[PDB]
């Protein structure tokens, strides 16, 4: 029922050359390319209602505020959270999860207490634990790993404990592409007294979400990976903590009373949304949830659970290639070439236009636990097609014979 | 020099009608309008070299960070910083004041310290300190204003103590208009052993800035009100202080190693910047910088000061009308109406077609100094006109009498 020639057709970006090669962009899961109707969206803000939002005072503002708010109703709509007042707009993942850390964690962790993560978190989701525990004296604990780098329930039993006040996880893994069990994990963390805290950028852009489904206490997701605009993302978070929780910023905007030397706040969600907001990005964001709802998520979920068998069994044709992780994956694939370093892979690929990753991908501990120095990656997303993992097979096998070739050659 | 067809002929969004009256924009002191330049800049981005920055592996990563880091240089040089690793990019002014407040302030103060702000101050540049006060038991302390809301040296000598360790000011006041003498409170700060906190806000988009000869040791700015995307802003802070402040937020993209549970961070000025950047909005800030930089910042500065003083005059033929502030000042004009509520005189405005801004304007205890609960504004850059502000005074002029008459129908 997708098209993806006709979903390609929207994204001016991919339809050009790099070294004299057709594009191939398989780097989504590090930023994710624009349809028309996001860009254009963004355009129409600036070309006819640019205003300042929330004084409903003359007409630009008002269409400026609609748009907002509007915008603030459609991702709550996205992720069915039960009310706008748990939809906070942020600069992104890591400035949400931020949030949670500086107003929740530090506000609610005390000696003995602990937060609980997994060894294979984007840094995002490690270090804002590492500075909340360090404030507060708590103590960070790490949930296993199985050697598919799956995890266990039974593992998460054992870690979390009746001292456990926060367990963070990610919901897809950038890395491993591992899809955790998280509404399992919620119920896990909830009978031992603990918030659960998602890390949802590499799950948001892929597959339908449910906060009430899977019952997390916080979600953090990022626009530029789901064919938003760059610099915005959201928190979600249950309207219960969130009214308990202090500002994680201050200034206009957030406050209902300014005195000399003490001031009240808005309610949810201004309360958390110091300053002029991310206007045109926010809304921008909007057009894209509008997009991706147009496609459907489950069907650009089997696209990329499609796309992502596919290249497991071209990888598994080469080889010399070592690929990480389970079987049952989203749309991205992290591997090596045996003796190249995968700079060296990212770069080669890049002369015939293959555009991927390499490096820690912001998972040093994962890369440690994966016995590695680094990695090469490559990911998938509704604009790819199964011609373009060909090309990247063929391209990963032509590097292989050519860093072979220069080995015999040095004589 | 500067022909205002011309810069309005830029700004697709003035030509267009609202309540069947041509657009007449007075609400730059809120937010600003952007010309092409910066929309095709953000257009371009998105249609052709979209990516993530800082990996340097396949084209367009390198074209994205080409044009971040260029952006970076762009703003280092528009406020004559010495280095980039003193130009942060943040979500906006609100946000740089709290990194300040939070790395600096919250780090550096002890009970007994002073921190001194004045009574003109915007919220985003009263709150944080509020906070980070409240949070050291340090006190806060405010500089009294002059009768004409300017601010005097001798108060500021007063005020600022050995004890002081911030001075926190407003270069330009979005609601008085005031231009205050950073420059010598600078000084003052300095010899009493403080640093001194600049919010530029209001005085960036429309007057030169010279970070080296305010010898300011931050200043905050937002693009928004200067032609720039919504969502993003500098920090500017001297490489000393910022080398030994902690981040204000963690995650990928500001460490360098990563541990289980330590982490070390990047150098400057990556080290406070946590996450995927605002890699758009950036870039379109810095083709905002070299829109203003070919009109020139003096000749901006010159028609806001003919603009100005044409509308005080306009305003002083005006009975009944009350201006606040002092004669020397930025492009705009806060007053109310003899009589009638603000509110009402900016919704009467908008049916018009006249975009002003009424309420507290983020300064309430500058609004509790003036005596008034409220206060109406009018706001003037780059693409206004004496003839808007015509517009204005006459839309003024019918307002008090229709106030009149409708105070003489009631029978």
């Amino acid at each position: 029922h997708m098209n993806i020639t006709d979903i390609r057709e929207q994204f001016p970006i991919l339809h050009q050359q790099v070294n004299g090669h057709d594009l191939v962009y398989l780097d989504s899961a590090a930023t994710s390319q624009k349809p028309r109707a996001v860009i254009e969206t963004l355009d129409k803000y600036y070309n006819q209602y640019n205003s300042n939002v929330h004084r409903g005072v003359h007409t630009l503002g008002t269409r400026a505020t609609d748009g907002y708010e509007g915008a603030r109703e459609k991702v709550r709509k996205f992720i069915n959270a039960k009310s706008m007042a748990e939809i906070i707009f942020t600069k992104g993942t890591t400035t949400s999860l931020n949030m949670v850390a500086l107003s929740y964690a530090r506000a609610n962790l005390k000696p003995g207490d602990e937060v609980v993560i997994t060894y294979m978190e984007h840094h995002a989701n490690i270090i804002p634990w590492q500075q909340a525990v360090k404030a507060t004296g708590a103590t960070l604990k790490y949930i296993p790993l199985q050697e598919d780098g799956t995890i266990s329930l039974e593992d998460v039993r054992e870690t979390v404990t009746s001292n456990t006040k926060i367990v963070a996880v990610s919901h897809v893994s950038n890395v491993l592409g591992t899809v955790n069990p998280i509404k399992e994990m919620a119920k896990i963390a909830h009978d031992n007294g603990a918030v659960i805290v998602v890390d949802g950028a590499q799950s948001t852009p892929h597959m339908k979400i449910d906060v009430q489904d899977l019952d997390c206490d916080f979600f953090a997701l990022s626009s530029h990976k789901m064919c938003g605009p760059t610099g915005v993302g959201v928190l979600y978070g249950k309207k219960a903590l969130l009214e308990n929780m202090e500002p994680a910023e201050f200034g206009g905007e957030m406050i209902d009373f300014v005195g000399l030397y003490e001031s009240t706040w808005k309610e949810l969600p201004w309360k958390f949304e110091a300053g002029t907001p991310i206007i045109a990005g926010a809304i921008g964001l909007g057009a894209a949830i509008d997009f991706l709802e147009e496609i459907g998520l489950d069907e650009i979920s089997r696209h990329e659970h499609k796309l992502a068998a596919y290249a497991l069994e071209r990888f598994r044709q080469l080889d010399g290639v070592t690929v990480y992780g389970p079987e049952e994956r989203a749309g991205l694939v992290t591997f090596n070439l045996d003796d190249v370093h995968p700079h060296d892979v990212a770069t080669v690929l890049d002369a015939e236009g293959i555009a991927v990753r390499a490096g820690h991908h912001c998972a040093q501990p994962l890369m440690k636990w994966l016995d590695v120095t680094a990695t090469a990656a490559a990911s998938f997303y509704l604009y790819n097609t199964e011609e373009e993992i060909d090309k990247l097979v063929e391209a990963l096998q032509k590097t292989k014979e050519y860093f072979t070739n220069v080995f015999v050659d040095l004589e």
